[PDB]
RNA sequence: AGUAGUGUGC
């Protein structure tokens, strides 16, 4: 990026400097260094000459020197650069800054002065100031004339390297306040106050009394003093803040020492995990569980592991519906024996008989299905009636009627009372997992499963996934394709998939399942069936299977019993009562399952594939809560047990509680138990990779991947990365929303009331010194607040200004999202009236639904609560957008500034109320959400937001960093430590290491000195705080508001009052919880809920110290940061004692914490400091009121846990798996494209977090599978659109119609779904383009499109383009989307929806809205900027029936079934499809394909229509421009192993609602005026201004009068398509893990491309031309130049690196003339360099050719006193093209380029004795700049570099190679606790030249070739063998020159030239033996043939296989020559 | 029967 020379000198100046005024100048010099750097590279980007601080009076003299500068008055300014074209002078003053505030100042200053001579000379002078952003990198130019000149400018600039120097300078001097004084943009500017008057009540409040009670009396007054302090009044802002700092400095200075001095007190005794410590924990766990749960040893109490019973399919019987129905009927009737429900199952088969009348079932059912398939809506009013067939009364296809005559009254009861459990109505029941005869039973269940499921399907291993994605999986990694087959083949896959396909059909049936009906559900298996019994939503089902022989059935613990029938055996499973939410997951279980297996097995050959799948079905299908209780606690139980410092005992003895209800759970528990002990013995089995560090980051970082560790869930060995996956991944198998709300509300309530009681009874004291639970070290707090509050205001002065802007404090409440959102909200008051009326309605609807059930199968309160509970404070649920509307209409909210309204609300609202609703997430331990009043939301907003922008300043806080941005931060901080550790070790041990190499004589004396030295120590505290919210003093936060400098006194009074009320805040127990406790039935022994509510009197309990979970994150997080800031100071004083160095780095995120400590020792042992660090860690937490959970907290020597994002020893790594398990049931079930959109987004996310392409593609397959399974769009399904459309396969069917996503992953990762459309257009620009222009930019290939011929194209090719233009372009672009008939639902709670009723009811008032909205069309798309505007927007919104539904929650489970059932019904309205073709009702999916073709065939494809596609898609979006370029200019290079992974940021490829108001009326309300100009162009170029008006203007003559509906609906479309153009998208933080650091776009592109090709090897990427094009106005000049630079940089270095010094000019001269780099002649590139204005870059090149003149030297010398003859003399002994002396010791620079580019050279061969330097250029292996790599290289690699034309003495011929020394890589151990070797590049000695390397290679490798090709006991001598050699090398020329043969020839050649036998080799033709007659050149193939067989061969590596293949090839080939398949008639003609 | 459960439900 930047120059290396200036970096080194600026780094040294930071250490050299001591005083702040010296450090000041280093910051000033760094600005100019960046200033010129931007200018140097931009001048080449614009092709102009570079200049610096050139006077304006001289700039005119270049244009017109006839008038002298004295008489003509020119403005005396100092511009940077100038240009004169088109009779206009353009003045340049480039500058790099974040804001244009510094640019407009210099703009108007220049514009004013330049006008003095602008009218004097009558030549207009334009000011062109170019500014670039130093982080986001965006170009900003003010000149409009300059915009039209340069359409696109190349800006791949690097500031990343500049900020590295800034970090160093603001580290040493950043602590000193003398340096902070010098950096200022106003010193300190405090903005306008948010309030006018203070708060008197705050000083009176009893909580403020209680605050000062505990506090000491000097502190009491200080708090008074601090609040009343105004920062704007006193001379400086830090008057008070420093004053209170200096008071507490007595106790602080002492307490910092106190903690630090404990380093000597410590011992080598810390909570370390050990086999016994784990064992002890388990035993106390057993005791706990055996009390807390009812332990059972009986095998009848178990629950099903899986809720399914699979049995082998029967191919002998027919696979057809009607047949199976009767088959199961007779089968069920035929059941023989006696049980409980035997005669019940018997009659059920009897009630589904058809027999003779099989054909009547085929018709009757098809009529009913056809009746429903006609209508969009369901068939209402008409009564469904059954038809008597044999004994059964069929109601629908596979639906029957329960006939009360066919079953006994007693036998009907048995089935429903006992078996189905309809009418059945104290510890939990669990299985003893410590019983070996229970663990046995559990193991035998697995042994049983493996015995049956391992057996193959025997059916074709070809399903949609493999059929359509197999190709794209296989090419990524062939292993995974096979792995997939291995699964699909095995009964495992058929078992799950048939349960999936069966459940889909169980749900589909269960929807219309009545109370007098039992339904039958069949699957792809013709033995497996299911019976769905009447449900009293709840699905009641049994799996009924007809397995072959007895016990050829899989029972996981689900089966009721097997039964013998009259033909075979039939088994019926226990009645399962599951919920649709659970069942859904079972349907998507195969996708979950495949991923599980593939992820585990991936690239690990030691694992048993049949054992992975054996475990996987029991996970992917496990829907019980038994499993979650294992999967979650395991993650910590393993990691704790393999960490260094960690408390396992306590975690296993308290936090671990198995709920082993099922039988898999028992087996899985013991898998975990065992895995805990294996960890302890593997702690030291972890190794640390050899770190190849050579300045600016490291490649080959992180942990060593060694397969020495042991797996957890199955047998085999595993890698660390894989071990971690096996540890953490299990938890993501867990299922969401399993927690029954009835139980959650109780346990959530109980906990809050338990911890509040704790505080009420036990915790009384607030502050303390000894450090105790819920206590803060008040003196230490106040100081550490003061110190940080200073540094978080000194580093940014406008801090109060930044808060106002970024959080919209000044603007009206109606603008901020958090307030105008559709989130849940709590309303307080009295609703006893409507709450009673809303309840009794449902209590009647209860009886309504019961009355109807009494007729068919006779099986069978809010008033009470209010009457019973006296002190019941009444509340209600509402919406956040609705509350705002309510508070405005009743006028308490206004257009007053939101903060100004907040301040008043803090003092107005005095009592705060909060309610909780459960999340019920995948975790077994349930999480609560506290949601209270809207009034509260406003208060917390300010307090939290003020802390937000404060927290952002501190780099330690990470809640500030949105998205997965933390991952890179982990890395950047880990790398800083790995570097520091090395740097510091080399700085101390250098004195000792010198003596070691000196003596190494006797080695017995060396060990004495090698012991007594410095010792490295790294450690990471992977923390997790205990009860961050509940067990935390809220009183401490009062001080943060008090001490605050950027808060006014009248604000400070008001903030603290609200917080004073947030102590007397009440928790409302929601009614649903109170209803559970309403019906007593004997109360709880010790009822905590009743205790706190006084035997249930009030529904409110007061919560004090427990500030509610998530309400004060940032606030608490700043105090956390302040706490860890102390921990730093503690250790940093402790390590100065021992005399060494320490680097502590703390990452803070509310409750999740990570703190990395790196120490270089001298005195005491490493293990002492380990215990010391942990002591002060808890101390640091507890001195601030927070307590650290030592249970979950673990410490490693590498690993970093932080928010579950993991960084290893530099190498960042997340659990790629967790995101692949999302693409299964994560969608809103809207449409085929709409579903896939989010399912592929989940796959895109995996790639970010370092996922292999092979597995990435799997998710893409699964996603498609589920997507197509939802709407019956799979191959062979109903809506299968391959026959309906013209196409070969689903790759060619548009993804809008649902097909497959045919694109490269490197595109899908970037854009996705749209990629599939983009690839179909790039395919064309690689088919329908000529030989010229195709190799050039994409832009050029788009110009040729309008010169194509339409007739050339094919049916499919035409088909895409027609939809792509007439449909896709304008309409998340979908065409097919099913519409529903859903109802609005109950919207009574809403106030705002009532005001729509009143405006709809009263006549005229409706139209009045729409007529008002037409004069303000800004309020159709965006919400109002003012009260009325926002309010009336809310009412209009209700117009949409979709927005009315949006505020109601539909179950995705129910939504899923509704898209299956409504697929054969008319759902897609064609009206909205045909409208576009023209500019009936709903249409069925099948008909939608037909009716699309009837319209499509009519449309016309032109040479223009196609050119609109290539404009609107490619040429419009600068991103799509580059993506297409990257895939056309792509040149994939060297395949390499993924050694070093690094984090990389996604690059850039680039007023809202107020602008649209200035479009409605052209007058705005200055910068916003300029924004409308480009908006005018957008609407005029597309011409959508007229197109919209014409569409309305001709509709009023179509309809008749004035339709207000069309007046708006068409006007809204016009404003919504504006929104996307006007309101710009925020470039959110996206981090991709790549094989190296991506600085700029091009770098990112190359590394991204190469990461998503193969799994085993990543590839480095090249490009012919620049890929970064900006549009279709910008059509090469800037793409050419850089090629010339690359070329000559490459050549000069290749020449001075490898070619002999003596003959380097000749080489260059030969290369320049007859050669070409990247299809451009090197001469033309040289001419481009010579005609350029940066010749100073290529001084040594120009001198060597004789194209260097004095002007260049004079310029070069002026950039950073010379003569030509001086150079001519000086460089008489320096022979290099990359370097010439331009002084006494100053050499010239050529700037080295990478050597992976030399392949892009194409010229005639240059032969040098024997070597062909062209082939050395074209070589891959022999281009490394490492001596050892080339010395220890293969002869196969070198054998390409030989021609020799009969040379001699190989030693002589190698004279044309560099006899200059090469660079070797040396490595050394670092002497850390995690001991690793650093490897770096040295310069070797002298005898390490390129020649000697080649020679040593030749010698070593030829010796091995000789002994392999002896074929006798002689050698490479003895003509008896030379004859054999001649024979073997003869055939090689008379056969076929493939690739294997030629190598042998050239190797033999080499070997014979070496031995001095190259005076005959060239005169070696076929011997006399083989040649019958010498003259008559006849060949005896038979002889030759038998000669090849008669060759013995050798088995020495590496030639053993080489020779073997050669022989076979040559034999086969020879035999081929003979074998000529002649025509049968041919010979019959000749003779 | 199942699902939930050292909080009494479906
Ligand atoms: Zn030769």
């Amino acid at each position: 990026g930047m120059d290396y020379q200036e970096y080194q000198q600026f780094l040294a100046r930071i250490n050299t400097a001591r005083d702040a005024c010296v450090a000041k100048d280093i910051d000033v010099d760094l600005l100019m260094a960046r200033h010129d750097y931007f200018g140097r590279e931009l001048c080449k980007s614009l092709n102009i000459e570079y200049r610096n601080d050139v006077p304006f009076i001289d700039i005119i003299l270049d244009i017109r020197p006839e008038v002298d500068p004295l008489t003509i008055d020119a403005p005396h300014i100092t511009p940077d650069n100038y240009l004169y074209i088109n009779n206009v002078l353009y003045i340049i003053d480039y500058k790099v800054s974040v804001s244009n505030e510094s640019s407009v100042i210099t703009y108007d200053k220049y514009y004013e002065l330049t006008r003095d001579i602008s009218d004097r000379l009558s030549i207009p002078i334009e000011i062109v100031i170019i500014r670039i952003d130093p982080v986001s990198r965006d170009l900003h130019i003010n000149s409009d004339r300059f915009k039209e000149l340069y359409p696109t400018i190349v800006v791949d600039i690097n500031f990343n390297q500049f900020f590295d120097l800034k970090q160093l300078l603001y580290e040493k001097f950043g602590d000193d306040e003398e340096f902070l004084l010098k950096v200022a943009h106003g010193d300190f500017t405090l903005t306008a106050p948010w309030c006018k008057t203070g708060c008197p009540e705050f000083w009176k409040h009893p909580i403020y009394k209680e605050f000062k009670m505990s506090m000491p009396v000097p502190e009491r007054r200080l708090f008074e003093e601090s609040v009343k302090f105004n920062a704007y009044e006193s001379e400086r802002w830090n008057t008070n803040l420093v004053k209170i700092r200096e008071y507490t400095k007595k106790d602080y200075s002492e307490h910092i020492s106190k903690s630090a001095k404990n380093i000597f007190l410590a011992s080598g005794f810390y909570k370390q995990p050990n086999k016994n410590e784990i064992s002890e924990g388990w035993t106390l766990m057993v005791e706990r569980v055996q009390d807390q749960r009812e332990i059972s040893k009986s095998l009848h109490d178990q629950k099903p592991s899986i809720h399914f019973i699979w049995g082998a399919h029967n191919p002998g019987n027919s696979n057809n519906a009607t047949f199976k129905l009767i088959l199961l009927s007779k089968s069920l009737q035929s059941i023989k024996g006696i049980s409980t429900y035997t005669e019940a199952f018997k009659s059920l088969g009897k009630m589904m008989d058809i027999g003779d009348k099989a054909i009547e079932y085929e018709e009757f059912c098809m009529s009913l299905k056809s009746k429903a398939r006609s209508s969009w809506k369901q068939i209402m009013n008409k009564k469904l009636e059954p038809k008597q067939i044999n004994n059964a009364l069929v109601l629908w296809e596979q639906q029957f009627m329960i006939n009360n005559d066919l079953i006994d009254k007693s036998e009907k009861l048995k089935l429903f009372k006992n078996f189905c459990g309809i009418g059945k109505h104290s510890k939990p029941k669990i299985l003893d997992f410590d019983d070996a005869n229970m663990y046995l039973a559990s193991l035998t269940m697995m042994e049983q499963s493996k015995k049956i499921l391992s057996k193959s399907n025997g059916l074709k291993p070809d399903n949609f996934i493999l059929n359509e994605f197999g190709s794209r999986i296989k090419d990524a990694n062939k292993e995974t394709y096979d792995n997939m087959h291995k699964i699909f083949e095995t009964g495992y896959w058929q078992c799950i998939s048939d349960f999936s396909t069966l459940m889909k059909n169980i749900l589909s049936v269960s929807q219309y399942n009545r109370h007098n009906t039992f339904r039958i559900a069949m699957c792809a298996n013709n033995n497996v069936f299911a019976i769905v019994f009447p449900s009293a939503a709840t699905v009641v089902y049994s799996i009924i299977v007809l397995h072959k022989e007895e016990e050829n059935i899989f029972n996981p613990g689900c089966l009721h019993g097997t039964f013998k029938c009259m033909n075979g055996y039939i088994s019926i499973s226990r009645a399962i009562r599951l919920d649709k939410e659970r069942c859904q997951r079972i349907v998507s279980s195969p996708g979950l399952f495949l991923t599980t297996c593939l992820l585990f097995k991936h690239d690990n050959p030691t694992l048993v594939m049949s054992d992975i799948m054996n475990f996987s079905i029991y996970t992917s299908l496990s829907i019980t809560k038994s499993v979650l209780s294992l999967t979650e606690p395991a993650r910590y139980m393993i990691m704790n047990s393999l960490a260094i410092s960690s408390n396992v005992k306590d975690y296993i003895a308290e936090k671990f509680s198995p709920y082993t209800k099922t039988l898999f759970s028992v087996y899985m528990t013991r898998l975990i138990k065992n895995a805990c002990f294996d960890a302890y013995d593997q702690r030291q089995r972890v190794q640390l990779r050899d770190i190849y560090l050579s300045d600016y980051d490291i490649t080959q970082k992180g942990i060593k991947d060694n397969r020495e560790l042991t797996s957890i869930w199955f047998p085999g060995s595993v890698t660390l990365k894989e071990y971690l996956t096996q540890i953490y991944l299990p938890f993501y198998f867990n299922a969401k929303g399993l927690h029954e709300k009835h139980h959650v509300m109780v346990d959530l309530a109980k906990t809050i009331l338990e911890i509040e009681c704790e505080q009420r009874e036990n915790i009384k004291e607030i502050w303390s010194t000894n450090c105790t639970k819920q206590t803060v070290n008040l003196k230490i707090l106040i100081h550490s607040l003061c110190k940080n509050l200073l540094a978080d205001t000194s580093r940014h002065n406008h801090l109060r200004n930044r808060i106002e802007n970024r959080n919209n404090f000044r603007r009206s409440i109606t603008t901020i999202s958090t307030f105008t959102s559709s989130k849940s909200c709590l309303k307080i008051g009295d609703f006893r009236k409507e709450k009673e009326l809303q309840s009794v309605k449902q209590k009647k609807i209860l009886e309504v639904q019961s009355r109807k059930m009494r007729l068919a199968n006779p099986m069978f309160n809010y008033e009470m609560l209010r009457n019973a509970m006296p002190n019941y404070t009444d509340y209600i649920s509402t919406k956040v957008f609705d509350r705002l509307y309510e508070l405005l209409d009743k006028k308490v909210l206004t257009d007053k500034p939101v903060i100004e309204q907040i301040m008043d609300m803090m003092i107005d609202h005095k009592k705060f109320y909060f309610t909780f609703f459960n999340k019920g997430q995948k975790t077994s331990k349930d999480r609560e959400i506290f949601v209270g009043e809207y009034e509260a939301k406003m208060c917390m907003y300010a307090v939290e937001r003020i802390a937000k922008e404060r927290c952002k300043l501190n780099p330690d806080e990470m809640i500030s960093e949105p998205g997965d941005g933390k991952l890179k931060v982990l890395e950047q901080k880990s790398e800083q430590e790995i570097r520091f550790l090395v740097e510091t070790t080399r700085q101390k041990n250098r004195e000792i290491d010198e003596a070691i190499e000196a003596l190494a004589s006797n080695l017995g004396k060396i060990e004495k000195l090698s012991l007594g030295k410095a010792k490295g120590l790294k450690m990471e505290i992977n923390a997790d705080m205990s009860k961050w919210s509940a067990q935390d003093v809220f009183y401490k936060y009062f001080w943060l508001i008090a001490l605050d400098p950027i808060l006014y006194p009248q604000e400070k009074e008001r903030i603290l009052y609200f917080m004073c009320n947030y102590m007397d805040k009440e928790l409302i127990l929601p009614d649903e919880l109170l209803f559970n406790l309403l019906d007593q039935k004997v109360a709880y022994q010790n009822d905590i809920i009743a205790t706190m509510t006084n035997q249930l009197n009030s529904n409110t309990v007061l919560i004090k110290r427990n500030w509610l979970q998530g309400n004060f994150n940032y606030t608490s997080s700043y105090v956390h940061s302040c706490a860890m800031s102390v921990y730093k100071e503690i250790l940093k004083e402790a390590i100065t004692l021992l005399d060494g160095s320490i680097l502590v780095n703390s990452l803070v995120h509310s409750d999740d914490n990570q703190t990395s400590i790196t120490i270089v020792q001298d005195k005491m042992e490493n293990d002492k400091i380990i215990d010391f660090a942990m002591k002060e860690f808890e101390r640091a937490c507890l001195t601030f009121g927070c307590q650290a959970n030592m249970k979950k907290t673990y410490v490693t020597n590498c690993i970093k846990e932080f928010v579950s994002l993991f960084n290893l020893y530099g190498e960042p790594f997340s659990i790629y798996g967790r995101f692949l398990l999302t693409s299964v049931g994560d969608c809103a079930y809207i449409g085929p494209y709409e579903d896939l959109a989010s399912r592929i987004s989940s796959a895109q996310t995996a790639i970010k977090h370092g996922c292999p392409p092979s597995l990435a593609w799997v998710s893409i397959a699964i996603s498609h599978w589920m997507t197509s399974l939802t709407y019956n769009m799979l191959p062979g399904q109903s809506n299968d659109p391959i026959d309906y459309f013209p196409a070969e396969n689903r790759k060619d069917i548009p993804i809008e119609l649902n097909g497959v996503l045919d694109a490269p992953l490197s595109m899908i990762s970037t854009v996705g779904l749209e990629s599939g459309n983009l690839y179909f257009l790039i395919k064309l620009l690689s088919k329908y383009t000529p030989v010229m222009q195709k190799r050039e930019s994409v832009v050029n290939q788009i110009a040729e499109v309008k010169n194509w011929k339409v007739e050339d194209l094919t049916d499919n090719e035409i088909f895409r383009l027609k939809i792509l233009r007439y449909l896709v372009l304008d309409a998340g672009r979908s065409i097919l989307t099913p519409r529903k008939f859903t109802t609005a639902g109950s919207l009574r709670k809403l106030y705002s929806f009532s005001k729509y009723q009143d405006r709809l009811s009263s006549p005229g008032g409706m139209v009045e809205l729409f007529t008002y909205l037409l004069e303000k069309p800004e309020l159709l798309v965006t919400k109002g900027e003012d009260m009325k505007d926002y309010m009336e927007s809310v009412i209009f919104r209700y117009n949409s029936k979709r927005f009315k539904e949006s505020l109601s929650i539909q179950n995705p489970a129910q939504l899923f079934i509704e898209q299956i059932l409504f697929s054969h019904k008319p759902v897609i309205d064609f009206s909205g499809i045909r409208d576009k073709y023209i500019n009936l009702g709903k249409v069925t999916f099948t008909e939608a394909y037909r009716l699309l073709m009837r319209d499509l065939s009519s449309l016309e494809l032109t040479n223009d229509d196609i050119q609109v596609i290539y404009s609107y898609i490619i040429l419009n979006d600068p991103m799509m421009i580059t993506i297409a370029n990257t895939h056309i200019l792509s040149i994939y290079g060297s395949p390499q192993r993924r050694m070093g992974m690094s984090c990389s940021t996604m690059p850039e490829f680039r007023s809202p609602a107020l602008v649209l108001r200035a479009y409605s009326k052209n007058n705005p309300d200055t910068e916003m005026a300029r924004d409308l100009v480009h908006l005018k162009e957008f609407v005029e170029n597309t011409n959508l201004e007229e197109k919209m008006k014409v569409r309305i203007a001709m509709n009023e003559a179509e309809k008749g009068q004035r339709d207000i509906v069309f007046e708006l609906k068409e006007m809204t479309r016009f404003y919504q398509v504006c929104y996307e153009y006007v309101k710009s998208t925020e470039h959110k933080i996206k981090v991709f893990i790549l094989p190296a650091k991506s600085y700029t776009t091009t770098d990112f592109c190359s590394l991204m491309q190469g990461n998503l090709i193969k799994d085993k090897e990543w590839y480095t990427v090249h490009y012919l031309k620049q890929i970064l094009s900006g549009g279709h106005k910008a059509i090469n000049a800037t793409s050419e130049q850089n090629i010339a630079f690359e070329c000559f940089k490459l050549i000069t270095h290749f020449a001075d690196s490898f070619i002999d010094s003596l003959s380097r000019s000749a080489f260059l001269q030969l290369i320049i003339d007859e050669f070409s780099y990247k299809d451009v002649k090197v001469s033309k590139l040289y001419d481009i360099i010579k005609n350029g204005y940066n010749r100073t870059d290529f001084i040594p090149l120009l001198f060597r050719t004789g194209d260097l003149r004095q002007a260049d030297l004079d310029k070069y010398d002026a950039m950073k006193r010379i003569l030509i003859r001086s150079l001519d003399y000086l460089n008489n002994d320096i022979f290099s093209l990359s370097r010439i002396k331009v002084g006494l010791d100053e050499f010239a620079t050529i700037k080295k380029a990478h050597f992976s580019k030399m392949v892009s050279f194409e010229g005639p061969p240059i032969k040098t004795g024997l070597l062909d330097l062209t082939e050395l250029m074209k070589s891959q292996d022999l281009l490394n700049l490492n001596y050892d790599n080339i010395r220890n290289s293969n002869l196969i690699s070198f054998s390409k570099l030989i021609c020799c034309e009969g040379s001699d003495n190989i030693n002589d011929g190698l004279e044309f190679l560099s006899d200059d020394p090469m660079n070797f890589t040396e490595g050394e151990a670092i002497h850390s606790t995690p001991i690793f070797n650093i490897y770096y590049s040295k310069r070797g000695e002298r005898h390490m030249t390129y020649r000697n390397a080649i020679k040593l290679l030749i010698e070593r490798e030829t010796k091995i070739f000789e002994e392999a090709f002896t074929f006798s006991e002689n050698g490479f001598i003895s003509p008896e063998n030379l004859g054999c050699l001649e024979a073997v090398v003869s055939l090689i020329k008379l056969l076929k020159t493939n690739e294997w043969s030629t190598v042998i020839d050239k190797c033999i050649h080499i070997c014979l030239i070496k031995n001095g036998m190259d005076h005959m080799y060239h005169s070696f033709d076929v011997p006399k033996c083989f040649m019958g007659n010498p003259i008559t050149r006849d060949i005896n193939w038979v002889m030759f043939r038998e000669f090849i067989n008669s060759l013995p061969g050798t088995d020495i590596p590496p030639w053993n296989v080489m020779t073997e293949n050669f022989k076979k090839k040559c034999i086969a080939l020879i035999n081929s020559k003979f074998e000529t398949q002649r025509d049968f008639s041919e010979f019959t003609k000749l003779m």
